[PDB]
């Protein structure tokens, strides 16, 4: 109704589990309702399918299916009625933002900077290209210092801060590693990641006035990846817990050996009373990946995943 004076800025980056890979139905009247104070930097040519035009880096409403490098907004659930409101898959950025909002001043909003790409990695994936006017190409799948994905991450974060000198940076929510677990070169990931974080910090340092070594909140992955690639998981995700760099904060969601929380049909039950139909209704013609357990559910993203990030972000900012 009244636009904010300034924004608390949070960048969201990584691969599939950082973004909208929840296959259960969006709930735009409830847990997935957009809020006028919660925004994102645009990427696509429209805010959503059938919605208004937007330009790259425009401030637009943040929704359940954000403007990441990979566009998931047409991966509709079979039982979605209104494809203007219930489009696509579900990501946690909105729920992180909604859960943070009560803690910031009335005259501030939250501005998410979505920079995720499904199936991206440090050790595999096409470079793609970077366009000044439009950001990383659809085929940019390689993380690493100076790749298109890195440029998009740095360029969009800077753009968010430059928009308003009163904007304040809360840090990066990073969830990445899954594809690197599979490669014969998995052991190079810790140094590739560390080098990218140091490059990011060098490249953003001059905005010190707006940084309140900005924290990277690095999230865990699903039970599928942990159980199937334990040696690589220990190297890659262990590096998020025992990093040599300052302010690398590991965010996890479940106990050792636990299953649950994924798009596996048995793990994503319906709630008829709220109109939530889970991933069990999807089929190869409409699902993301044939491996169901490789991604967190819409329900997990609305719940424990966004809970745990928000707990970590509030704690970090309160302990200094």
């Amino acid at each position: 109704i009244i636009s904010p004076d300034y924004y608390y800025v949070l960048t969201v980056a990584g691969q599939s589990n950082a973004m909208a890979y929840g296959e259960g139905l969006p709930l735009p009247d409830r847990e997935d309702a957009p809020h006028p104070r919660i925004k994102q930097l645009a990427r696509f040519a429209h805010t959503h399918p059938g919605g208004p035009s937007c330009h790259f880096n425009d401030i637009i409403p943040l929704t359940h299916c954000p403007h990441d490098v990979q566009d998931m907004q047409s991966y509709h659930h079979p039982l979605a009625t209104n494809h203007q409101t219930q489009y696509g898959t579900v990501g946690q950025a909105l729920h992180i933002a909604r859960k943070l909002l009560p803690f910031i001043p009335d005259n501030a909003g939250i501005l998410i900077v979505p920079c995720c790409r499904g199936g991206s990695a440090f050790t595999a994936g096409s470079e793609g290209t970077y366009s000044e006017r439009h950001g990383a190409s659809h085929d940019a799948c390689r993380w690493g210092t100076d790749t298109p994905l890195y440029q998009d991450l740095v360029s969009r974060t800077r753009a968010a801060l430059v928009k308003n000198p009163q904007n304040k940076f809360l840090g990066v929510c990073w969830m990445q590693g899954e594809f690197d677990l599979m490669t014969s070169d998995y052991a190079s990931h810790p140094q590739h990641f560390n080098h990218m974080v140091e490059a990011f910090r060098r490249d953003l340092k001059q905005y010190h006035s707006q940084l309140n070594d900005a924290p990277w909140f690095c999230g865990d992955t699903t039970w599928y990846w942990k159980e199937n690639f334990p040696h690589a998981y220990e190297a890659i995700y262990g590096n998020y817990q025992n990093n040599i760099l300052a302010n690398i904060i590991f965010v996890d969601f479940q106990q050792q050996g636990a299953r649950g929380l994924t798009n596996a049909p048995d793990e994503d039950p319906d709630d008829l009373s709220t109109g939530y139909y889970g991933s069990a209704y999807r089929s190869p013609e409409n699902w993301t990946t044939a491996l169901r357990s490789s991604h967190f559910s819409s329900a997990a993203r609305r719940g424990i995943i966004s809970d745990r990030f928000v707990e970590a972000i509030l704690q970090f900012w309160r302990e200094r």
